[PDB]
């Protein structure tokens, strides 16, 4: 973890105010030690423009992409930040006004390809995404816009999230509504031919959906070396209000009713499992990790308990207020927790009525009943009051789909950003890094390059820190042991808030 | 909280083995320094025949009932203990074997009145339950059955729980199922005309049943100054098999899709207050502790995850098995879980969708549906996998009904009571005491008599410690801070298991 802060004096109202590009890179001043066997880029999407001229974004998710990089050579420090030119950005500077409908913000006078969240890369080629059917490709060392992509030119989806799973060989996992079933795309690795590996898509695996006509959001997914995980929740997609001045989130609504479903396919065998996992009501945006443990699934979630859709409390007039007005408003909100779910692969009938999680560590239960319907409970990780443990994020690249312990994330306070967490997954143990009027982002992890622990590394968060005395903003860099400060480099320049990213080793 | 112990010497299959009454008091052997200020009687029930010449009995609530006292004078301790001539008992003695059915036993060739749960003071007296309509009136000094009272020949209903709620007055509370509906009978306090108060008593409120033909099982409920807590779960009570060789575990059933209801009523304007709580199935056994905040109740529970019930896994047969046997038994049994429940008493129709609970030290919700259900989530306050904390206790005199930080507990290991446990329930520490081969009770706390802090005073716990080398048993005194030792008083007899009590100051 919980943050030990206040906020009176406001100062994360600069997450959400407007910033210019650079043009070439600023050199960010070191205080400590950047570790010398630190080389390569944070790359990293955010908003970056709140309004064309007079015009106003309304929503947290609709400002105009801006994509950021700190660069990291033999212990010195750049920063660099370019506007994605993607139609919504270019057709706004193009008729000095809104042209594209964003998420929550309508043009008055065509999907929109704003891709504020995230970048990932697919063969040698990287992408900035939102949620759309549209992706950009951008380059990563000088962040020039190279070219939209359109989804459904290659396979059959609406959109696909900003979180696919990148597994070693660079093969790309991701999932997207399609209009009703949600489909399991497939990218393969860049092949001898070199020809762009996104031609080569497909669809291997199809989930079914619980309503005919309304498709669940779905903010990403989990992912193990054999099986596939997909948690279907009650915030669903209004297809009626969808098709026919409405905005995105103008389309959903909340089923009081289904709870949330959960579902597994077969990687490997490509084949969907009918079995019926079903529990209490939850927002989820993020999965943490997934592994198999004995022929049980283990699911760890960051949920937001309740049935309303977490995004009507995140429009900039309310994440603009001052403090005491912010924590009032979030206390009718869905409360965070991190949750464990065990998902068993073995349902054997003459176990009806009973608790098939026979696992020695874990408290987490699913009930086989007599409709088939496997009912289950969670093991609560984390919970604080409004105290998110968000943007989680791993030791991807060696524990992604792996039995791990270790969890990064960004606290959140009454949705406002002001820490950094790490969490034993095991034993519950929490780590906490804050300070006064301080706004991290997303911690993402950096091995050590001869590491033998799980957490034999660094985490990098970019933090804004206003309020004179101190300079606008800094990368900070964190030993993931224990979450102790290595580093920090500031940057003489505000820079809004960012949602996600990647460290780019070179 | 957990135990750090493994049992394979076996030695809590002492807790369920036959033990003889004494005479006479025998003093116990102190180590350490018991406290002058203790001044009273523990005073104890459980099983402690269980068998009636080669006829066995089969559960755990079966045996017959001993009562057991400590006596604290000076520094010094006695241990008693006699058999509660109860009819079940006296009969048995008679005719040489099991002519009354107990829980899990059928008699073969008449409502069993083994009081072998608890001991509770109406005016001045003192009656060992079960949970049936009889209660018997035991001599608290010196030990004697008194008296058979039957409860319905004073008032409606078919049986009262052994966990009466008790005021500062002597007012004494109690639920009972009606053949339907759960009435909450009332035991005024020792007026001045000196009548016995159970000739006064009466039903003040009663509570609706879920299923029309279908009560729930009750063992316990929630009480504060101004209201009544029930906790409706989905074991019930099958009143077609059980008014037709059947004993009272052949008459339970699982309702697999009811979850559980959540009821409350005034206490003063003893009405009931039609707001439709619901959650997730568990069980229920013991309530923690229940009070006010602003307009919301905070319910603490001890929960088991899951509706299939608990008491199938305490057949005697099964609590005796070998450690390995033990363990894997429980592997598909409910889990164990000290959950806090938050209860709206104020619902705005205008909140519909949204969570109710605006509380800021708690992470419990409450969703307000549009059919007026009010869906609850728990903050979990301790977990651990197949530990459960459970005959929980406080310091009930000063902070039952009221805002509380501490709980005490026996801690469960597959069901095997190993360890003593305290629970802040404000900061979810723990603290454990444990020995090898160890076997507690419930823990009572006996607050300092000049103390003004919540924790200031010591808990008493009866420990089997069958391993050769030590004496068979002792009473166990811990301070209430750390649970760290203070004394124990050893005695040269076995004793079997108890499960509930209280300390009579003298
Ligand atoms: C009606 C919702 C449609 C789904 C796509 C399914 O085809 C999500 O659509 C958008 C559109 C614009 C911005 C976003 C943002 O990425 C959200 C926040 N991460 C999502
Ligand atoms: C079919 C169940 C009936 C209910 C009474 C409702 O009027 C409980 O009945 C017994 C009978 C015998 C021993 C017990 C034990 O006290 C339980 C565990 N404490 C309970
Ligand atoms: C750094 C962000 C601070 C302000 C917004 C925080 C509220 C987050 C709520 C939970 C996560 C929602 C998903 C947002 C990230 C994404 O778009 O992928
Ligand atoms: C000291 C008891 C140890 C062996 C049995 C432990 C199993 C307890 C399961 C949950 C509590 C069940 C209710 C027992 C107390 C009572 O009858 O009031
Ligand atoms: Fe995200
Ligand atoms: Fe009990
Ligand atoms: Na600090
Ligand atoms: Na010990």
């Amino acid at each position: 973890m919980s943050s030990q802060v206040e906020h009176p004096a406001g100062g994360y109202k600069k997450l959400f105010e407007t910033v210019e590009e650079l043009s070439s890179p600023l050199t960010a001043h070191v205080t400590g030690r950047i570790p010398l066997w630190l080389t390569g880029s944070l790359l990293r999407c955010g908003p970056g423009l709140f309004e064309v001229g007079s015009e106003p974004f309304y929503h947290l998710f609709d400002g105009q992409a801006l994509l950021h990089k700190f660069d990291f050579k033999e212990g010195h420090v750049t920063y660099h930040r370019r506007f994605i030119r993607t139609d919504a950005y270019v057709r706004a500077m193009t008729e000095k006004r809104i042209v594209i409908t964003e998420f929550g913000t309508c043009a008055f006078p065509e999907v929109t390809d704003n891709a504020l969240v995230n970048i990932y890369p697919v063969g040698e080629d990287y992408y900035a995404c939102t949620e759309t059917n549209f992706i950009t490709k951008v380059n990563p060392e000088t962040l020039e816009t190279i070219k939209q992509v359109d989804l459904c030119n290659y396979v059959s989806v609406n959109g696909a999230t900003a979180h696919p799973h990148i597994e070693n060989d660079g093969t790309v996992y991701n999932i997207g509504n399609c209009f009703i079933a949600y489909n399991i795309v497939k990218i393969p690795p860049l092949q001898a031919d070199k020809e762009d590996p996104i031609s080569k898509s497909e669809i291997v695996v199809q989930f079914p959906c619980s309503d005919r006509f309304k498709p669940s959001y779905v903010h990403s997914f989990g992912l193990t070396p054999n099986y596939i995980v997909f948690v279907e929740t009650p915030v669903k997609i209004n297809l009626f209000k969808f098709l026919s001045g409405a905005n995105y989130m103008d389309c959903f609504e909340s089923n009081e009713t289904m709870g949330v479903w959960l579902h597994i396919a077969d990687k490997k065998r490509k084949k969907y499992i009918n079995n019926k996992y079903r529990t209490s009501p939850f927002n989820l945006f993020h999965h943490i990790n997934t592994y198999e443990d004995h022929e049980f699934l283990i699911v760890d979630l960051c949920c937001w308990k309740g049935f309303e859709f977490v995004y009507n409390y995140l429009y900039l007039a309310n994440l603009r207020e001052n403090w005491e007005e912010v924590k009032k408003n979030a206390r009718k909100a869905p409360q965070p927790e991190v949750r464990r779910y065990v998902l068993p692969l073995n349902i054997d009938k003459a176990d009806t009525g009973k608790n098939l999680v026979t696992l020695p560590n874990t408290t987490a239960t699913a009930i086989l009943c007599s409709d088939e319907t496997i009912w289950l409970e969670p093991e609560v990780l984390f919970s604080g009051p409004r105290q998110a443990f968000e943007f989680p994020q791993i030791n991807y690249q060696k524990y992604g789909g792996k039995p791990y312990t270790y969890a990064y994330g960004l606290g959140l306070n009454h949705f406002v950003p002001d820490r950094l967490c790490k969490l034993n997954v095991k034993t519950k143990e929490t780590w906490v890094w804050q300070e006064p009027d301080s706004y991290p982002s997303e911690p993402i992890f950096v091995s050590h390059p001869d590491a033998l622990e799980e957490d034999d590394g660094v985490v990098l968060s970019v933090v804004v820190s206003p309020g004179a005395g101190q300079k606008p903003a800094y990368l900070l860099i964190l030993n993931a042991k224990d979450l102790s400060e290595v580093a920090r480099a500031e940057v003489e320049i505000n820079i809004p808030v960012t949602f996600h990213g990647l460290f780019k080793k070179s």
